[PDB]
């Protein structure tokens, strides 16, 4: 496309570092728009996303990247009887009336203990020290890793978060950075060594956790899904699912401490938690772009006419910042009227898992408020964002009397 010749200038780096410049002109340029590093068409407005994500001339489809670490079936990427199926198999723990049963004596107790090793310190950085550890331990245990160490469970979703995000493909649409993908395979080879031998015991003792649910629910007597027909689903769930609440929740943390008068709303009535929440995700989405569809029929979109079989990927965190939705979106406010949002998708493959992240988060900032109602953000050490595919603060150091 002539007039979008400087996007041939674009770095994968320079997205990783701040995408929010570029993505602002593609959404005055070209809400649908053929991105050349990424080697795919890709949507910025919240309009050209949802029509994406909800229109039945589009399918899921996994993005190269993450089709090269997390292989088939994962459940981002298939759709039809398969995808059927393996939301039939992780929707039952996520229901809202199930998880109102058990998510507070979950999640509690664990931001509790996390808190219990700081709180008196006087300083911590908040994202190694309290939000990715109270993610990963609430939905590790939830699924059945009680034994795989908090630390383990970040050093996973880091490694598949820079793998199935290792999207740069040079002028003949080959991936430029190969070797990228080789601790992809690293993280897969130790989540099998640690995860094969529940496995093993599941199927032969099932229990409440829920990866046996997903071994055992729904089959005839005696039979259990593949445990190679689940992998690709837990390797979603060691990405994502662990990371995201915890960006979510630092993400909150980092805009609120940009308007300190509504950082002390919030910890004065934490009712407001949740409001904050949702506009923290708006403000700087977790799942930034990570997620894709690909066109079954030839189709129009946003002036663009596409062949059936084209790929666009879903740059979520870009439609939160439409400006033909917000105003001045790149400033976090707790005050902005609750509009939708895109954080969590659209369409048959938006995220299953709301309710219960909607509540860690809720619950572990209640903690943390009431833990340290003075906090404060360190105001030497700078809060850097990283990210293109999923994007949070790399650290969130804080002080406290
Ligand atoms: C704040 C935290 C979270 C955010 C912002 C988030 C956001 C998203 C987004 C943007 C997608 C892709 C939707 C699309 O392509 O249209 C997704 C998919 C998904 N998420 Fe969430 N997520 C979060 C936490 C979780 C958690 C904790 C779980 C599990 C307990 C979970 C389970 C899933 C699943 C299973 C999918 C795949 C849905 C499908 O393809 O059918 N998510 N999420
Ligand atoms: C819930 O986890 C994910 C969601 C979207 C893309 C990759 C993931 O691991």
């Amino acid at each position: 496309r002539p007039d979008l010749a400087w996007l041939d200038e674009v770095t994968m780096t320079q997205l990783e570092r701040n995408p929010y410049e570029v993505y602002e002109r593609l959404r005055a340029e070209a809400p649908l728009a053929f991105v050349p590093v990424l080697g795919s068409y890709v949507a910025s407005t919240a309009e050209v996303c949802r029509e994406v994500a909800t229109s039945p001339d589009f399918e899921a489809v996994i993005t190269p990247a993450g089709g090269r670490t997390f292989g088939h079936p994962a459940i981002i990427g298939v759709n039809g009887d398969i995808h059927a199926d393996l939301r039939s198999m992780v929707e039952p723990a996520l229901q809202p009336a199930e998880v109102d049963r058990w998510i507070d004596d979950l999640v509690r107790p664990i931001a509790r203990r996390y808190l219990e090793r700081f709180e008196n310190d006087g300083h911590a950085e908040l994202v190694a020290q309290y939000c990715e550890p109270v993610s990963v331990r609430s939905l590790g245990d939830l699924l059945g890793l009680q034994e795989v160490d908090s630390d383990k469970l970040r050093e996973w979703f880091a490694k598949l978060n820079r793998s199935i995000t290792n999207a740069a493909v040079d002028e003949n649409g080959e991936f430029a950075n190969p070797e990228g993908f080789a601790e992809g395979d690293q993280a897969k080879a130790e989540i099998r060594a640690v995860v094969d031998p529940l496995i093993d015991k599941w199927i032969e003792h099932p229990d409440d956790s829920a990866i046996s649910h997903w071994l055992h629910d729904g089959m005839p007597p005696g039979q259990t899904r593949d445990r190679e027909y689940i992998y690709p689903t837990i390797y979603v769930y060691l990405l994502g699912a662990m990371q995201e609440p915890g960006h979510g929740m630092a993400s909150t943390l980092v805009g609120l401490f940009s308007r300190p008068e509504q950082l002390e709303e919030v910890v004065d009535d934490p009712t407001l938690i949740p409001r904050a929440i949702a506009e923290g995700l708006r403000w700087t989405s977790p799942i930034w772009s990570a997620t894709a569809r690909i066109s079954t029929k030839p189709v129009t979109i946003a002036g663009v006419d596409l062949p059936a079989g084209t790929p666009v990927m879903l740059s979520y965190g870009s439609a939160n910042h439409d400006t033909g939705k917000y105003e001045a979106p790149s400033q976090y406010d707790l005050h902005r009227p609750p509009l939708p949002h895109l954080a969590f998708g659209a369409g048959n493959h938006a995220c299953a898992g709301i309710y219960f992240a909607n509540h860690v988060m809720r619950i572990a900032l209640e903690e943390l408020f009431e833990a340290i109602p003075n906090l404060e953000r360190d105001t030497r050490e700078g809060v850097e964002f990283w990210g293109w595919g999923f994007r949070g603060p790399t650290s969130l150091h804080v002080t406290w009397e």
